[PDB]
């Protein structure tokens, strides 16, 4: 898969990503806009003075990533309100739908916590995918898989913390809350499970709804969230946890779930029972993610037109104990593509700003 690295400042990052990836960025953008005009009546041009505003909520509360976003605008020679829309872009059509009417895993275990997921979405954003390593000094260097053009998304850092994302559709939105992409990148730049929940926290609410899975080695947090509300899930009684798309924990009276999918529930379940009969290994684990029960709406999930509108189009497992990640691309049934990321002693010294 495209694997730019970046570094330097702000900008610097910005225009790595854009510029290697200007090709895909554009593919992005085409298949950003094709969704968000299918969401809505309104006009492009009420559409950009929209991004427009969003813009200036990044701009103003975190300067560092909108200055990467400049770059990745520069680079990709886009304008920073399309760059602004892929950041947001889950917002934007939930905020454009209210106008107009994944499975995860965690499994703590003594020789090394296990930590995965199955990314489900439209195909035609697979061609899109990329990963970045990005360095700042200072700060854990990045390793991540997204589509091109966005700065947080699904991955690991070199302070061994992993995060993992899942669509949640609970009721709201907030313009100047914190964006799930932008929460996302705080994450991947902390140090440890525990300073990515202060962090998000401090930022004093969400913008929308999602659910984020951080963890380690040693610790694991689920965050179910909307804009009135932060739940946290924890590990069970065998040290797992499970999430798929569907609220699992108790939420405020008036919060509002909209449209979860009802094989939400079936892969939950599924996904709970193959746990029980898991022995541990790496192996075994890896084979959970190519479960086909309930297809096309299994855990390894597949297109088929009339039925499916979407596909598993990438998994990515976390082997906390040797911080290393293995990413298979497509369905895990049969993967197009596999890799294992891992950071070497450059990404170490960008760290510790050596
Ligand atoms: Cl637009």
């Amino acid at each position: 898969m495209l694997h730019i690295l970046c570094q330097g400042t702000p900008f610097e990052i910005g225009y790595e990503h854009g510029s290697a990836a200007k090709a895909v960025i554009a593919r992005s953008i085409d298949f950003a806009v094709d969704l968000i005009r299918g969401k809505t009546k309104k006009t492009d041009e009420e559409l950009k003075q929209v991004l427009s505003q969003l813009g200036r909520v990044i701009e103003e509360r975190w300067p560092k990533y909108y200055e990467e976003i400049r770059g990745i605008a520069k680079g990709a020679e886009r304008d920073v309100s399309e760059i602004v829309m892929l950041n947001t872009r889950t917002e934007f059509a939930y905020g454009l739908k209210a106008a107009r009417d994944c499975t995860t895993a965690y499994c703590q275990l003594p020789n090394g916590a296990l930590q995965g997921q199955n990314w489900d979405f439209f195909s035609a954003t697979k061609e899109n995918l990329i990963r970045l390593t990005i360095r700042q000094a200072g700060l854990p260097t990045i390793k991540f898989i997204t589509e091109a053009g966005i700065i947080g998304k699904v991955g690991f850092n070199s302070a061994g913390v992993a995060v993992n994302y899942n669509a949640l559709h609970l009721q709201g939105l907030r313009p100047t809350g914190v964006p799930s992409h932008i929460a996302l990148r705080i994450a991947l730049e902390s140090t440890s499970p525990s300073q990515a929940y202060d962090r998000i926290v401090e930022q004093g609410g969400m913008a929308a709804s999602a659910f984020i899975m951080v963890g380690n080695g040693h610790e694991a947090f689920g965050l179910e969230f909307s804009p009135t509300s932060i739940r946290k899930q924890v590990l069970d009684a065998n040290g797992r946890m499970v999430h798929t798309n569907h609220c699992l924990l108790q939420h405020g009276k008036n919060e509002k779930e909209l449209d979860p999918l009802p094989d939400s529930w079936n892969r939950h379940q599924r996904m709970e029972f193959l746990l029980d009969g898991f022995d541990g290994t790496k192996q075994a684990f890896a084979q959970l993610w190519a479960d086909e029960d309930n297809y096309p709406f299994s855990i390894c999930r597949a297109y088929e037109e009339g039925k499916s509108r979407g596909a598993t189009l990438f998994n990515i497992i976390y082997d906390h104990a040797r911080r290393e990640a293995t990413v298979r691309l497509g369905r895990p049934t049969n993967p197009d593509e596999m890799f294992v990321m891992r950071f070497d002693e450059e990404d170490e010294r960008s760290a510790l700003n050596a």
